[PDB]
């Protein structure tokens, strides 16, 4: 099985024993090591931090002292939006601009692969044609790839892409079968699901659906995204089950209530290392102490609050769980987002240096 796991070049700038480099990655823990994020200048593959190539030469200097290792180089990210993308696929020029510039790129810092990250294709500004030409975008790597491995001798580059777990953007933009047969594999992004920006407190990643919830309320869960995956044209063994090392916050109207549905005045205190108000790494979830842990009976993951912030959160045993439902489905792995926000020194959760992917790794393996 695949456990792929995702570095973030932003995690380098963080303060104190939250600040993250590739010394601090573990070049056995993860079967692929994906890099995030590059970014695209004039329809080509690019850096987006002042010393990228550097890390890139640690990034990858790590199938030294483990070549069994790959790694890929991933483009886009949340936050890149979708105006470039649509751009570049828009001709093929561009589409070979790109493609061409991915290849050399690639090989020139000794990424074995492509992760896409277009988010999404069909929605954020993103003309429902953007679905087709997606699929375009795919075929083409696939191919300049397959010919790449041919010419240089070397391993075929891998071509993988991140996906949304919503019904709603996965019809917006997804030719599923058509792209399953060009992906290596394909990392689901089943979290999110809920989050500070809806008024009532929800998990982030919950595995199965509460009895209260019906309707589209209901896909909001693991399972569902991945039934719809599966469903739709995906191999299981090439669907990747991504997990998340973070959780979602909550600010609570009133601390008398706090059980999962209680009304939230928005998004929990930023935490004080990833300082983003709605989101906390593991290992911020972990220095609480004096708060209240509890779990969701029908989603199989936990919770906790302190006063009026609550969050949903992912720990050893929800992963444990996870690892079990991929195996019981037949998927060809697990994902994680990020490397960077699990303990990954073991500095806080009195657990170890990585308590919940090393729970992956060891569940998987
Ligand atoms: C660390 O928070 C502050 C930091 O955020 C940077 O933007 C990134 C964060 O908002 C990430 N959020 C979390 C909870 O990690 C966000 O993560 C997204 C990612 O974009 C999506 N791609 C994947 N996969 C698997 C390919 O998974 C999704 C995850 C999880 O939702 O990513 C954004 C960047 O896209 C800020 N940087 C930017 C460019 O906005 C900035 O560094 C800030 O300080």
């Amino acid at each position: 099985a695949k456990l792929v796991c995702y570095f973030t070049n932003w995690a380098q700038y963080r303060q104190g024993e939250a600040r993250f480099l590739p010394k601090d990655l573990d070049p056995s823990l993860c079967t692929h090591l994906i890099y995030a994020f590059a970014g695209m200048t004039n329809h080509q593959l690019s850096t987006t931090e002042w010393n990228d190539e550097t890390l890139y030469q640690e990034f990858n200097g790590l199938k030294k002292m483990n070549p069994k290792l790959k790694t890929l180089l991933a483009i886009g990210g949340w936050n890149f939006g979708t105006q470039k993308f649509t751009d570049m696929v828009a001709t093929a020029n561009n589409r070979q601009t790109f493609v061409n510039s991915a290849i050399r790129f690639l090989r020139k810092y000794s990424f074995d692969g492509l992760d896409l990250d277009w988010e999404y294709p069909g929605s954020q500004g993103s003309p429902a044609v953007d679905k087709e030409r997606f699929t375009t975008l795919v075929q083409d790597l696939a191919n300049a790839f397959q010919q790449e491995a041919q010419t240089s001798g070397k391993e075929r580059l891998l071509l993988s892409a991140a996906v949304p777990a919503g019904q709603t953007y996965v019809d917006a933009g997804y030719e599923v079968d058509k792209i399953a047969q060009n992906l290596d594999f394909v990392n689901l992004m089943a979290y999110d699901f809920h989050g500070s920006w809806e008024k009532v407190t929800g998990h982030n990643s919950p595995l199965y659906k509460r009895q209260e919830q019906s309707g589209a309320a209901a896909s909001l869960n693991v399972d569902a995204a991945v039934q719809q995956w599966l469903q739709k044209g995906t191999p299981a063994s090439k669907l990747i089950l991504g997990m998340p090392t973070y959780g979602r916050s909550f600010t609570l109207a009133s601390s008398s209530d706090t059980r999962v549905g209680a009304p939230a005045t928005g998004s929990g205190t930023p935490g004080p290392f990833t300082k983003e108000g709605g989101m906390l790494a593991y290992y911020e979830v972990c220095s609480w102490k004096g708060a209240t842990k509890q779990r969701i009976q029908d989603q199989k993951v936990p919770y906790i609050f302190r006063d009026n912030q609550w969050v949903g959160f992912d720990d050893v045993e929800s992963f444990k769980t996870k690892v079990s439902y991929l195996k019981q489905k037949g998927l060809g792995g697990a994902m994680v987002w990020a490397l960077d926000l699990d303990d990954f020194a073991g500095f806080s959760c009195n657990q170890g240096r990585y308590p919940l992917i090393q729970t992956l790794r060891q569940e998987l393996s």
